[PDB]
């Protein structure tokens, strides 16, 4: 009784950020999140503009931008609104609740002011979510919990993954889904986003491991692929994005069936 | 066969950053790390200057500083050299290795350029350490692994804690110790630093839990207390720091014995 992305966007318990995302995924036929792993604002913005029509989401690491300013993020928002994608800051909050609220709202990045989505590790216990929520709920934001990781030796397995799912369930006013390698929740209101994705097999020399879009969307039941170097290191990043979009979208259609 | 801090500073396998720290702890009779949880550079620097003689270490969250610049960190280094304490950026790196190297070296914070110590979560697997090391080893830096957390519902327990200890052992050219609630390694070359510390019992409303200096240094076998609000929220932060220093130092002396 699997529902399409467009039908999931209407579920009773859906979070508004998840609903907006699912609707634009269905409209644009994309379940691709670009991992915009660059150090220059101009490259970030040029990628966002050119690849915007192909993506449901643009994932940032603003702490790697050599020339970050809040104005850069204003320009990114303009492109996100134009092309219809969400902005996900991959900050991996992982501190006690009292600290993460300040890291989310404040400092020089003011993440909550521009990021539709952030993510958090569950290792501190649920205070990490409660602290983020204090800022994010009033700002109508969402959060993803890291239930599994793609890297070699990941400890986000077994009972740890189960704890992440329970923590998400219990904080569904703010938590909209997971970073995971597969479907980890049976509740269709939750989004599953999967990094560690390339068309070709392999990994990197610092523990990254790859699986294909067909494997992670089609066989492992995830919703969205997060793709960095598979796109960013290609010469033509637009064509690369289209190849990843088509791969992830078809895998979704095939799983959904008749 | 427990050794004093000064003798531990001479151990064959000691890391140079750990040795420098242990020597100044012994010289100054302090095993207190100030958690300088403030949002203003002027308050950070005024605390560092006044409390510098009382502390072995100043722990930052630079991503909470509303007015961060690299010049602020230059001024902090001047105070660290004058008063003899190390600078620990509590960044809690927790990404794949290829990402954390960039977050450590680059962006607007350039953490590796000014932080003697950083810390990392072990959940991604050992690639997190390998990525940080790429930057930190050439810069003669050290790292602490988060083996336990003080917050309610922490998942850093059992086999997770054991994995952190093994990861530290296997990366001893860069990893100098742990964030933990207790002694987790029997190897005296590793430092144990413990947050969640106040003189009075209790916690906060976002999952923080407190234990006293006597409990964590004396009964749980840790080396250094990390103290935030117990000092920062007091009216006289210098006297508060002295109370925490005396508590932690005596607990250490009593454990060390004859
Ligand atoms: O692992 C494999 O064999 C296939 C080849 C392309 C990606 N997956
Ligand atoms: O494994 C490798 O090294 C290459 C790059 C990623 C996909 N295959
Ligand atoms: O046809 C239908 O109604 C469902 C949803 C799209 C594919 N199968
Ligand atoms: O928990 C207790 O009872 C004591 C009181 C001060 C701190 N520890
Ligand atoms: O538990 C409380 O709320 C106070 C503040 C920390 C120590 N006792
Ligand atoms: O007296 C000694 O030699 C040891 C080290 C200081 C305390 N006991």
């Amino acid at each position: 009784m699997e529902l399409s992305f467009g039908a999931r966007a209407e579920l009773p318990r859906i979070h508004p950020v998840a609903s907006k995302l699912l609707r634009l995924m269905q409209k644009k036929e994309t379940n691709l999140c670009l991992s915009a792993d660059v150090s220059l604002a101009r490259e970030l913005l040029q990628l966002a503009d050119a690849l915007g029509p192909s993506i449901c989401m643009l994932k940032t690491h603003v702490d790697i931008l050599n020339d970050f300013t809040l104005d850069v993020m204003k320009e990114l928002i303009t492109l996100a609104k134009c092309h219809e994608f969400l902005i996900f800051e991959d900050r991996k909050f992982a501190d006690i609740g009292n600290t993460v609220k300040k890291q989310y709202e404040g400092g020089i990045f003011k993440i909550a002011s521009w990021a539709d989505l952030v993510n958090a590790h569950v290792v501190p216990g649920s205070g990490v979510v409660k602290g983020l929520q204090e800022v994010g709920l009033p700002l109508h934001r969402g959060c993803l919990l890291i239930a599994e990781m793609s890297s070699t030796g990941s400890l986000a397995t077994g009972d740890y993954t189960r704890a992440a799912v329970r923590m998400a369930e219990e904080h569904s006013e703010f938590v909209v889904g997971f970073i995971s390698g597969s479907r980890v929740s049976m509740k269709p209101e939750f989004l599953h986003l999967t990094p560690g994705v390339q068309l070709e097999a392999g990994g990197d020399n610092l523990g990254q491991q790859y699986n294909s879009p067909q494997e992670v969307i089609g066989k492992r039941g995830s919703d969205i692929i997060i793709v960095g170097r598979g796109i960013i290191s290609a010469a033509d990043r637009l064509e690369a994005a289209e190849m990843y979009r088509k791969a992830a979208w078809e895998a979704y259609l095939s799983r959904l069936g008749v």
